[PDB]
């Protein structure tokens, strides 16, 4: 099956955030995916490690624990925007952030992810990620919430 | 950076699971880990993919969003087991699960980790983490909840 480039990857922070889209996925546990039936795509952020990444990450690791809110907004037509937040889960090409969504139809999106490092009061996951700080082991102070933008052309599932 | 093994890594359910030790660390957010100055070691669980993993984790990735316990004996053994959870977090060589730890002096010690998959009721971590389970990109079941053991000798510091 075919997974689909959104734009070209962009650099911040020690870090190459992509995204991509495909058809959408089943997830276990059930019923926190939107039904991949009532779903057109299921959209995701590709985060990995750049060389000498602050935060201590080998290059090409897979960056754990983010939170990563979007919105999708059908480019100067009608409808309000298409938010929510993505979920961390595993495929089989590894790990991922990603969603199931309904979009507005064909045609032209705007594509905006905001990334929020584990110590966010927003990202849920902070009371479980730590980061070492002693001279010995330690790493530097984790990236503040940013945006990152892309648009893309969506044709539906023909493939 | 130095760090002491703990026996020698085992390979069960498409993972390496290695045990390590170092010097108490500091941690952010603080107030979670032991104090440094009130322990002697932070211990380790190094959690990586093997070929072929059954949940889609290509080889060498550190295994996310796990739930560790731990239970340390000293072999005789007038003292209570050293009981913890770890934690997740990520250092200067890459991501771990961790906790600071005062041991009970020099000798030998049998260290056991119980090992909690991402969709274990008891794990924390289960809220937060899914798995594709679609034809296309769908991977094998969760790991069951398991243990691993071994034995080593602390001498300090
Ligand atoms: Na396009
Ligand atoms: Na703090
Ligand atoms: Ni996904």
């Amino acid at each position: 099956m075919l997974e689909y480039p959104i734009g070209t990857p962009q650099n911040l922070a020690g870090m190459e955030i992509a995204a991509v889209y495909l058809q959408p996925i089943d997830m276990e546990p059930e019923g926190h995916m939107r039904k991949a039936s009532e779903s057109d795509i299921h959209i995701e952020a590709d985060i990995h490690a750049l060389s000498n990444n602050p935060n201590g990450y080998p290059e090409g690791f897979w960056v754990p624990f983010l939170f990563i809110k979007y919105e999708i907004t059908k480019v100067g037509g009608s409808g309000a925007p298409i938010t929510g937040d993505m979920m961390a889960m595993v495929a089989s090409d590894g790990p991922h952030y990603g969603d199931n969504v309904k979009l507005q139809g064909p045609g032209k999106y705007k594509v905006k992810y905001t990334i929020y490092p584990p110590n966010a009061k927003e990202n849920p996951m902070s009371p479980y990620y730590g980061r070492h700080t002693d001279r010995e082991t330690g790493v530097r102070p984790w990236f503040k919430t940013f945006s990152v933008e892309w648009d893309f052309t969506y044709a539906g599932i023909g493939k």
